[PDB]
């Protein structure tokens, strides 16, 4: 792993449930066996969406937690744990989709203005989730939904390992900037979604607030706005993204647009900590979408992210630290391409997020973006998960592994692991001052033979006068490894004479000793 350490000792693996309800897919009794198998394979919990549209369907406070309570008792029958997602967003809705669970149809009548939905630059309306702009309606409806959920789930606190919140569409904290209706699906640029009348007044009132009056706006921006109504979102998203963004106006607009998700993040964070904490005491998390296309496009840089609401990841992550929410990032199975026309750079994004997450001390978790049908993708997931300190990895989705024992078996070897602290000792290392000693080995957990950025560092035990390290390894997997010296200058100076091995690493903590 990066910075001379090993894999996150808290690492745990999770499986995503199907989108349909279990009784639509199998029967409770077969589920219980499937969970038991999944557990055999290193999975610790089943993550599952409970739809807002199912739980509060007929009207305000007319709750129905019966599917959720049943699902937990089976989880509890199988000796597993579960991570519920309170899916306050719409499931599917375009055929080919496995579900169609829109949010509760009565929530819209709560307002007679257009503040609860989204509208794009070209007027496309989106209603897959509530606009984080309407925070009064959010704080009521999600505070109520959170708090009732906590009441229906109390009898099961013992199988609840964490709770997820839905920050926006598809359960991600973003704007619905990439849709087929809005002519903005991968890999095209994203459209801004601040075109309701309500989003425009909000942007105006936040500018007047920041600078007082139109006269100081115009000084700040170098513009000649004739009246307060001319303060508006960008009139051409393409020019704004080509160069509009550099202007003072463009910084102010992006700062408000992303700021609305920093605010949302803090609101649900506070509503979920209040509903859940005292009773469950589990970590609460939220997700950021992996918007990897149009990343390194030379003339509309980050053309898909910005409109999604991601302009400054360091700022977005500070809001998560402040709400005490753990983050979940996706795309860990992908590689950078970065060529016309999609300009996709997923691996580079994941690395940037991980690094900011770890520097900020935010716990991190990952997911694959598409279904994995082959082991080379699992290998890529492991490189990222074990070298960038991921605390957990969740696999989408259930049916891919459950009815394919070959893939299940590949998943278990490479990602279904149990981390165990081990002591590695190397005697008689011929170092001179300023040299450092590292190990590197064949699995992803060992940095895959990398000597440049993932090697694990050892340390000198004066007393025993040897180099040693407490390293976390995957229990019960065969490993090959070698120590090596790195001169004060960063260059590999020499290698251990014989390749070492541990077959397999043992389940109980102990030491592996070897000689230079
Ligand atoms: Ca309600």
């Amino acid at each position: 792993a990066v910075n001379g350490k090993g894999m996150n000792p808290d690492y745990k693996a999770y499986l995503m449930a199907p989108l349909k309800k279990i009784p639509e897919v199998t029967n409770w009794e077969t589920f219980e066996n499937d969970l038991r198998w999944a557990k055999q394979n290193g999975f610790y919990a089943i993550t599952v969406d409970f739809w807002w549209g199912d739980m509060e369907k007929n009207g305000d406070q007319q709750f129905d937690f019966s599917y959720a309570q049943r699902f937990a008792q089976s989880v509890k029958n199988a000796g597993m744990k579960m991570i519920p997602i309170i899916s306050t967003h719409q499931c599917g809705g375009n055929v080919g989709d496995d579900c169609n669970v829109p949010i509760p149809s009565w929530v819209w009548n709560q307002k007679s203005d257009d503040s609860l939905y989204f509208k794009s630059e070209t007027g496309t309306v989106n209603k897959e989730t509530l606009n984080p702009l309407a925070s009064d309606v959010i704080r009521k409806e999600y505070g109520e939904l959170y708090t009732a959920f906590a009441a229906a789930m109390k009898p099961y606190k013992d199988v609840i390992a964490k709770i997820y919140l839905s920050g926006g569409p598809a359960g991600e904290l973003r704007y619905p900037s990439y849709t087929t209706s809005d002519g903005t699906g991968y890999p095209s640029r994203g459209k801004f979604q601040a075109y309701t009348e309500f989003a425009k007044s909000k942007f105006r009132l936040w500018v007047l607030n920041k600078y007082g009056s139109l006269n100081e706006v115009n000084k700040a921006w170098g513009t000649k706005l004739i009246s307060e109504l001319a303060i508006l979102p960008p009139s051409d998203g393409e020019q704004f993204l080509m160069n509009g963004y550099l202007s003072m106006y463009g910084k102010d607009y992006l700062e408000w647009y992303q700021g609305i998700l920093e605010n949302h993040t803090k609101l649900i964070g506070e509503l979920a900590h209040n509903a859940f904490d005292t009773t469950f005491q589990v970590p609460i998390g939220a997700k950021i979408a992996g918007v990897h296309w149009q990343y390194n496009n030379p003339t509309i840089p980050h053309g898909a992210e910005k409109p999604a609401g991601y302009n400054d990841y360091s700022h977005l992550l500070d809001a998560f630290k402040s709400a005490k929410l753990d983050v979940t990032f996706t795309c860990l199975e992908m590689t950078d391409k970065g060529s016309y026309p999609e300009y996709s750079m997923p691996k580079t994004l994941v690395q940037n997020i991980a690094t900011l997450a770890n520097e900020k001390g935010i716990v991190l978790n990952g997911e694959n973006a598409l279904s994995i049908g082959n082991e080379e993708e699992y290998k890529r997931v492991a490189e990222m998960a074990f070298n960038y300190n991921f605390a957990g990895f969740t696999l989408l989705r259930y049916q891919d592994v459950m009815y394919n024992n070959s893939l299940m078996g590949k998943f278990k070897d490479l990602l279904g692991v149990t981390p165990v602290m081990q002591t590695i000792v190397v005697k008689n290392v011929p170092t001179t001052i300023g040299d450092t000693v590292y190990i590197t080995g064949n699995r992803a957990e060992l940095g895959s033979w990398d000597t440049k950025q993932y090697p694990i560092q050892l340390y000198y035990d004066s007393h025993s006068n040897d180099w040693r390290g407490n390293v976390v390894l995957p229990a019960e997997r065969n490993i090959e490894f070698k120590a090596f010296i790195k001169s004060k200058d960063g260059t590999v100076k020499s290698w251990q004479t014989i390749q070492q091995s541990w077959n397999p690493v043992p389940l109980k903590t102990t030491s592996h000793t070897s000689s230079w």
